[PDB]
């Protein structure tokens, strides 16, 4: 389904607003998830070699991010879009509804 750019931008701009401690909290493996969709919607396919093998967290989103090589930018913004509304969702506060609204008049 069609996503635009806008859309994308104000997920991230959301996204980059969560504290790390709060009620609206995405897991370890959705914040890997939001990384590799991000680089693949503004970068694209993965431009660097994969960090040394003491470089966890590096190393972590270098996988993630080449896992989704081939995708295209509107699908990266499709994924990342929706996988914040997923979580807004399953927040459930009169808070994440606010940032579901904002989104959708993006
Ligand atoms: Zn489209």
């Amino acid at each position: 389904s069609h996503m635009s750019k806008a859309k994308f931008d104000k997920a991230v701009e959301i996204v980059q607003s969560l504290p790390k401690d709060g009620p609206i909290k995405p897991t370890q493996d959705e914040q890997l998830y939001f990384y590799k969709y991000f680089k693949q919607a503004t970068v694209g396919d993965v431009n660097i070699s994969r960090p040394g093998l003491m470089d966890f967290t590096g190393k972590a989103k270098w996988d993630a991010w080449k896992s989704v090589e081939g995708t295209s930018k509107e699908v990266a913004y499709q994924k990342y879009v929706e996988k914040l509304l997923e979580i807004l969702k399953k927040a459930d506060t009169e808070e994440s509804k606010k940032y579901i609204a904002e989104i959708e008049a993006a």
